């Protein structure tokens, strides 16, 4: 877990402030997890996180989008810049 809260942050659907996607932790899958978050095919998707408030460290993360739909956002504490985001229903 390592962290009290942990959010997303970056382009539009989301903002660079706020919480307005907090994560919260999959006990079962040991990993942070969004909400869906609705992404446009196509485009180089820009977003970092931020956990107990520190930034992730570095460039944004990068994802580039295969096909409009929805997603969730993961973050692993023990591999933080890793780009996990999986479309779902």
């Amino acid at each position: 877990q390592v962290y009290d809260k942990v959010v997303l942050r970056g382009e539009s659907p989301l903002r660079w402030d706020g919480e307005n996607h907090p994560l919260t932790f999959d006990e079962s899958e040991g990993l942070w997890k969004s909400e869906p978050v609705t992404l446009s095919g196509g485009i180089q998707f820009e977003y970092k996180f931020v956990m107990d408030n520190e930034w992730l460290a570095g460039d944004n993360l990068r994802f580039q989008v295969p096909q409009t739909g929805d997603y969730v956002f993961y973050f692993d504490p023990s591999d933080q810049r890793k780009v996990d985001v999986r479309p779902v229903t």
